[PDB]
């Protein structure tokens, strides 16, 4: 099956997911010259004050941070998105040193990890519809690089030793996704996809300018969770990302000047 190691990685994805060498595939680098303002772009609007969280769980690829999306309790609306999007859940991806990690690249920059905050648009009426749209899903993208600690990351790095291992889940309510965020809301945009299998081409980009800053020891604690389940040879979860895959007949347009 599909991971991130030398036999199963992105270089190998595209034998039992096709689309991986599709027309719009994630991620890509920002190239930060070439991408364009387009002052036709409205300001995100993320309302997440209704949010709730529900539970955290390490599925073999990285941990995602589940909520109730059986209403509009927490919602992204505005940039480039018409309609709605529900917040389903949140998961990081990260390098085993602070100078890899995320998936998207700035001018070839990588940053110590990337935030992806999933939202899919509700006119589709569930999950499992919109992914097979065009614009069913928005993913929120924000960069992490290490210096001074995020206190609304700590509540999130103090459970990931109940969840080491594939398939662990731990109860995780009332843990608020504003405290993830950065101080503006200025964004590059581009349409592309999921960035693990089924790869599907079904994403909108909002990738924010101002990365967050996180502590040397809050990435440490992600560096030591695993890929494998219990009681199978231990293989730290590092370096579970895609690198950046061809732009082809795409423009990434910017939200500010
Ligand atoms: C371990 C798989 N994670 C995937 C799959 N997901 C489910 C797909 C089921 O339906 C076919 S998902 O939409 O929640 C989502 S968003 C991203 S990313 N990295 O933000 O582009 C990856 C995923
Ligand atoms: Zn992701």
């Amino acid at each position: 099956h599909w991971g991130y190691g030398k036999h199963n990685g992105p270089e190998h994805w595209h034998k039992d997911f096709p689309i991986a060498k599709g027309e719009r595939q994630s991620p890509v680098d920002i190239d930060t010259h070439t991408a364009k303002y387009d002052p036709s772009l409205k300001p995100l609007s993320v309302s997440y004050d209704q949010a709730t969280s529900l539970r955290i769980l390490n599925n073999g690829h990285a941990f995602n941070v589940e909520f109730d999306d059986s209403q509009d309790k927490a919602v992204l609306k505005g940039g480039p998105l018409d309609g709605t999007y529900r917040l389903i859940q949140f998961h990081f991806h990260w390098g085993s040193l602070d100078g890899q990690g995320s998936e998207h690249t700035v001018d070839k920059k990588k940053y110590a990890a990337e935030l992806h905050l999933v939202h899919w648009n509700t006119k589709y009426g569930d999950f499992g519809k919109a992914v097979q749209q065009p614009d069913g899903l928005a993913v929120l993208g924000i960069f992490l690089k290490v210096g001074s600690a995020k206190p609304g990351l700590q509540k999130v790095v103090d459970v990931l030793d109940s969840i080491k291992t594939k398939g662990k889940s731990a109860d995780f309510t009332n843990f608020d996704p504003r405290g993830l965020l950065p101080e503006s809301l200025d964004y590059w945009t581009y349409p592309g996809s999921l960035t693990t299998p089924p790869l599907l081409e079904c994403v909108t980009w909002i990738v924010l300018k101002e990365p967050i800053s996180v502590s040397s020891e809050q990435v440490l604690k992600f560096r030591k969770l695993n890929f494998n389940g219990e009681g199978e040879p231990e293989e730290l979860m590092v370096d579970n990302w895609r690198p950046a895959q061809p732009l082809k007949n795409r423009q990434i347009k910017a939200s500010f000047k």
